[PDB]
């Protein structure tokens, strides 16, 4: 593996994520003052796009949260997800007055955006809940208009906890066809959900954990998500570290896995690698050897607290920096 960038000038084009693109916009500037002749730009447009694009050739990486299926690998060979960093997905909703964190799991989620749920004081609600006063407010299930990694994670949630019903259709994917009932309305980016979902009480939406402060200072609530324990937890260090321990030493070679629902007792059930989607083979000498710098770099300082704690992320173990380093190594021109 590189661990020094070509002298040259580079340009290193990103695209994608909206999730990751907060902390490049941290890294992009920090590993430019140390090597000055490297420019990194960013953009946040959402996995889909990421992924679209990265396989296009059109940029040097794409951002995406959810990783390559079986059938995009086959497609364009030599295009690989290397993980650079941990996050997680919480579920905010617009419901004034209500202090608490209410509690939700997947097959509640499901019943909101396929309608059975109409109102926030339904009985499924009311269950896993006693004593909280819920409103009449009616549902709005937000989702993305955007091919959308938040989406992949969401409904792989959605899916696993709700494997008759969810699970069958429309299961899960960057797109998915959302049943349309009223209010299965569309938002671009993760801005987009925080926005829409502040702009009418009832609202019901998916948002990624680097949007978790805008999401808060907008008023919106913060949902305790069940996992398969049994138990409910907010996305916080405590919960992705303990659910990321459960898939610390069960991560594949070529890194595509689910980390949703795991059997950690105590770990958030919608947590996921970051992933940076890049091909095997680049443009030139120069460019390959600095792009294996920077990913290197992002794995190894990137992942320091300093860098990942502002956009609340934990860092890669290990193990899995190994199997990242290993894929960087392979990039060549």
């Amino acid at each position: 593996v590189a661990t020094t960038p070509a002298s040259s000038p580079v340009t290193l084009a990103e695209t994608g994520s909206t999730l990751l693109y907060p902390l490049f916009n941290l890294w992009g500037p920090a590993f430019h003052e140390r090597y000055p002749n490297v420019t990194i730009t960013a953009q946040g447009t959402g996995s889909g796009a990421g992924i679209a694009q990265a396989a296009a050739g059109t940029v040097n990486i794409g951002a995406s949260d959810a990783y390559l299926s079986e059938g995009d690998m086959a497609a364009h060979k030599g295009l690989m997800n290397i993980a650079l960093a941990i996050s997680a997905q919480q579920v905010n909703y617009n419901l004034p007055g209500v202090s608490e964190h209410l509690k939700l799991n997947g097959k509640v989620l499901a019943a909101m955006y396929q309608g059975t749920i109409k109102t926030w004081d339904d009985p499924q609600i009311a269950a896993l809940n006693p004593g909280v006063n819920l409103p009449g407010t009616a549902v709005v299930p937000l989702h993305r208009s955007d091919g959308s990694g938040d989406t992949f994670l969401f409904t792989q949630y959605l899916s696993k906890q709700d494997p008759e019903g969810w699970g069958k259709s429309p299961g899960f994917g960057t797109t998915v066809d959302f049943p349309a009932v009223p209010g299965a309305l569309g938002e671009n980016g993760n801005g987009g959900m925080v926005t829409g979902c502040a702009e009418t009480p009832g609202c019901v939406a998916y948002i990624g954990i680097s949007f978790l402060d805008q999401a808060s200072q907008r008023g919106l609530g913060e949902a305790q998500l069940g996992n398969s324990s049994g138990n409910f937890l907010l996305p916080d260090a405590q919960s992705i570290q303990a659910a990321a321990a459960g898939f610390a030493s069960k991560t594949p070679a070529n890194q595509a896995i689910s980390m949703i629902d795991g059997p950690a007792p105590d770990g958030y059930p919608i947590i996921n690698y970051e992933y940076a989607i890049v091909n095997n083979r680049q443009k030139d000498a120069a460019t390959a050897q600095t792009l294996q710098a920077f990913l290197h770099w992002a794995i190894t300082d990137g992942n320091k607290a300093s860098f990942l704690d502002q956009v609340h992320f934990q860092p890669l173990p290990p193990a899995v920096v190994k199997l990242s380093d290993a894929l960087i190594a392979t990039i060549s021109s």
